[PDB]
């Protein structure tokens, strides 16, 4: 599809067979999404936003689907304030800049 | 142009007759820059993302051009890390996101 920005670029997604509300989000290097369950092992990361900084969980490897299309990568939960797709899984449905 | 999301979407503005980097990000409502002084009044404001608040000035009807696109809209000023083009430029430009 083609998404204008007159509102905010807000998409269903699916992890874990269960549908979300989530921002197409050009300013996020990777993906955040709140507290809930993963499968796996994680790892510690830390990531810095427009108040500073908070600690998240990285799970990798993780299926999820973004507006029907299938990507297969890293997933950070955490105190988000809003479920972000960063640019890590913008890169794997193909999603660009236009203008 | 069609911006690609491997790297950080960086590109060159043109506000109050000094050049800036920017990123553009569909994550953020409204633009905000690194202190600067711009002309006219402004109002104080506090901006929330991940991390938490910070404190803004808000001032309107800015004049910015980006990559040979002239826009006039409202700009923050304040303790931002990233110097980030929000949704209220972003429109103006005609800037979309596709897959
Ligand atoms: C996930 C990650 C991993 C590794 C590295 C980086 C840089 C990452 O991205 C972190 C990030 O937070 N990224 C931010 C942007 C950013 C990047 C670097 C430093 C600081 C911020 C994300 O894109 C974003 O805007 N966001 C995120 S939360 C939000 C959807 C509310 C929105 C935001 O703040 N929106 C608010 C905002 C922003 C600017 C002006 C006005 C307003 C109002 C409100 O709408």
């Amino acid at each position: 599809p083609q998404i204008t920005l007159w509102k905010r670029p807000l998409v269903t997604i699916k992890i874990g067979g269960q549908l979300k509300e989530a921002l197409l989000d050009t300013g996020a290097d990777d993906t955040v999404i709140e507290e809930m369950s993963l499968p796996g092992r994680w790892k510690p990361k830390m990531i810095g936003g427009i108040g500073g900084f908070i600690k998240v969980r990285q799970y990798d490897q993780i299926i999820i689907e973004i507006c029907g299309h299938k990507a297969i990568g890293t997933v950070l939960v955490g105190p988000t304030p809003v479920n972000i797709i960063g640019r890590n899984l913008l890169t794997q449905i193909g999603c660009t800049l236009n203008f």
